[PDB]
């Protein structure tokens, strides 16, 4: 059997991605896809490790591989402000967290080295971080803060926090204070190896998304109605998240990538300057 | 959290199901699953054991199970006639099979029962069975004939038969002829517990099946179309086959399974008139 065979295709299982994953189902294109539906630091190790052909990354696993990684144009995971599902949730305030305990949930890359350098270069403070699975109640067991993303994220945010009398301090709203910038929490790639191999392929699984997120922009509305009945979230919580949620990449959203970078690369493994690839457009005469 | 969480279905990751997946995708009703890609075998056994809530089973095996399994009306993978993906591959004309080597692919549990039944019943041979992987090459090395399903049974039934001449007999046929009957190879069936504590969920999903399901064939060439691009088949041979294919599943099917049951009951694990319970729809 040589046939062609169907692109290997991450999705993040979170809330973040699911009016995605609705446009993926409504305009077929998870059909041209082998699907594999996880966390964001096991689907970025999976690309980087060729168990994925394409799919997103984790930005700080991206720019540590970025040689081997060509980024899709505008499309990714971020915020312009609030985030709403990457959080601090803290018991104490922020300049009360130095010398203290802070749980790193273990699903993040990009989030907590977000945190790391909101505490350490913002608020001054050095914490005894550690990493363990995401899970709120315990974290605030044993630490005065935790950092959280995803759903774990959004439920601190909107329901337990409040519920129990939390600080929880959203990340994209604190980088934005600090910065005045927008986010980039996670973009979507190819393999390098993949993008030179079947270039036409990349290019139209590249359009398919950028359609499928289109749509679910349009129909944000149907999405969340339809999520609200299997979600502790009500319709208007997630109509609000996935509108509050910005999937841009383009000009100002790399900016705000390269400047992230120039401030965590030294430290988190990747050179301060290095170079995003991007997928490019096919010129025509 | 305590929150209602969304069915747990089962999907099965052959080519005849892929127009129903199409469905499912297009209608957005697979954001109300937590969906499990497999083969018929696998499949089955997670349901019977509680990994999924509702899914496709194989007919033998939910004869097996009959108690303990809710039937969905009018979704059912079969044939009436011809199946083309379930087939008996034979280096050797089929009565020539007595006390031979065949081999039994480990993903099927009814289409190889049907395959037994008629190589007895029908043309008296008794080989000697054995399962195993599903690979047509292996197979016939170690073998004179294989029973075959899905994409396998597909590609050997358009394209490794002819090409190597081997005898591909179409399971579906060969049961038509002898009995004029259709034939069922796959229902749907929600687990009695799970039917009984959310029956609103359960007929909610039922129905969004059926819609999908429609839809598929509404859209049966869009679905060849997509799907011929990535696979060795053509958009004609989808197109074909996805329209040959019977997904109904009223009356004149469940008398096909009836008398499957009577023939093969007593040397299965489920008595000859088994009773198959059916989702009952609402009043008003
Ligand atoms: O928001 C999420 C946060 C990420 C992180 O912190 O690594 C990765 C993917 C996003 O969906
Ligand atoms: O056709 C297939 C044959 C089956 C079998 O023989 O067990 C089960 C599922 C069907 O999709």
């Amino acid at each position: 059997d040589n046939s062609r065979t169907r692109p290997r295709v991450g999705h993040i299982q979170f809330l973040d991605c699911l009016p995605l994953y609705w446009g993926l189902a409504r305009t077929g294109t998870l059909l041209d896809f082998e699907l594999t539906k996880d966390t964001p630091e096991k689907l970025s190790e999976q690309l980087v490790r060729g168990d994925l052909d394409i799919g997103p990354v984790t930005l700080v696993e991206f720019l540590k591989n970025a040689d081997d990684l060509v980024a899709f144009p505008d499309i990714a995971v971020g915020c312009d402000g609030p985030v709403m599902s990457c959080v601090i949730v803290s018991q104490v305030p922020l300049d009360r967290l130095d010398g203290a305990r802070v749980a790193l949930g273990s699903t993040s890359r990009t989030s907590v080295r977000l945190a790391q350098l909101l505490l350490s270069e913002r608020f001054g403070v050095q914490p005894d971080y550690y990493t363990c699975p995401p899970d709120l109640s315990l974290m605030m067991q044993e630490a005065d803060a935790a950092v959280l993303i995803g759903d774990a994220a959004l439920r601190a945010n909107m329901i337990d926090g409040p519920r129990y009398g939390l600080d929880v301090h959203d990340l994209g709203a604190l980088w934005k204070e600090w910065t005045g910038l927008p986010f980039v929490f996670a973009v979507w790639a190819a393999r390098r190896d993949y993008a030179e191999r079947e270039p036409v392929i990349t290019r139209k699984v590249h359009e398919a998304f950028l359609a499928s997120r289109n749509l679910s922009l349009e129909e944000v509305e149907k999405v969340a109605e339809q999520a609200a009945r299997w979600e502790a979230f009500d319709e208007d919580t997630l109509a609000k998240y996935f509108t509050t949620l910005d999937f841009r990449f383009g000009a100002p959203q790399l900016e705000a990538v390269t400047e992230f970078a120039r401030r965590v690369g030294p430290t988190t493994g990747f050179p301060a300057d290095v170079k995003v690839e991007l997928l490019k457009p096919l010129e025509h005469h």
